[PDB]
């Protein structure tokens, strides 16, 4: 038995608490560089909060067991200035991460696809306790955040996958892929980066119209 809540202001430590438990440890990308302590993926993970569209599943004991940290999106203004999130971050690993985002937002751009839409929601961190896995939380934090975009008029939801594990699963939730990048193909400075095992594949990002 679990509800299904938004996260308020005064959850952050607990937010993070969970995530260095879990995420931290087995997100693949995470896992694959052993990130260990990263100050800049705490901070990264709380800045979505405000936008009060991020949601905790939290067992019969009060326990969170599961996140989706949502921000709100918006298109690039007329006169905009992109930025790297990368050149920011003084974490090298954390830094791996980030040139790869910065890297697929270079590449593909969300905003393209909706010509029409001035505001996505972003799914930014996605996270379950490995002892209530498979059970369908993924999906009902998910289902949360439509209640949302009903209620402000949102029509896309954009959630950056970073394993065809976790795509498959977007999949099953009504998601689509609208872009992939093997990782034996992301070589920024002509070497791959990233090998994880391979059944991973790559990244995708993964949409939908609700
Ligand atoms: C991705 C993740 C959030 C999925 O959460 P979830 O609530 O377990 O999602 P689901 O219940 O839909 O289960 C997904 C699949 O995991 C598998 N699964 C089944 N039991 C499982 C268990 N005890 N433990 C792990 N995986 C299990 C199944 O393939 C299942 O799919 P199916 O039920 O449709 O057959 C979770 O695996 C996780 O936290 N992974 C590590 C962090 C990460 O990669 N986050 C996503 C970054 S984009
Ligand atoms: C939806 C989701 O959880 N994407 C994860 C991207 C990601 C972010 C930070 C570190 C590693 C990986
Ligand atoms: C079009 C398709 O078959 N996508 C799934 C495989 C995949 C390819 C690249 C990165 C991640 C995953």
């Amino acid at each position: 038995p679990y509800t299904i809540e938004l996260i308020q202001p005064e959850d952050g430590e607990a937010v993070i608490a969970m995530l260095k438990t879990f995420f931290f440890k087995d997100e693949p990308l995470n896992t694959f560089l052993d990130l260990g302590e990263c100050k800049e993926l705490e901070k990264y993970s709380l800045k979505p909060l405000p936008d009060n569209c991020s949601y905790k599943a939290v067992n019969k004991k009060g326990e969170i067991i599961g996140v989706f940290l949502n921000g709100l999106m918006r298109r690039p203004s007329p006169d905009d200035v992109p930025e790297k999130a990368a050149d920011s971050c003084e974490h090298p690993k954390f830094k791996k991460i980030l040139s790869l985002m910065d890297h697929v937002e270079e590449q593909f751009n969300i905003f393209d696809v909706y010509p029409d839409e001035e505001l996505i929601l972003d799914g930014k961190i996605l996270s379950v306790d490995t002892n209530y896995r498979g059970l369908g939380i993924a999906g009902r934090l998910t289902e949360r955040a439509y209640e949302y975009m009903r209620e402000n008029g949102i029509n896309v939801y954009h959630v950056l996958c970073s394993s065809h594990y976790s795509a498959r699963v977007m999949e099953k939730l009504g998601f689509h892929e609208v872009f992939r990048m093997q990782f034996a193909d992301y070589k920024p400075q002509g070497e791959v980066v990233f090998k994880p095992a391979a059944p991973h594949v790559g990244i995708q990002v993964m949409a939908k119209e609700v």
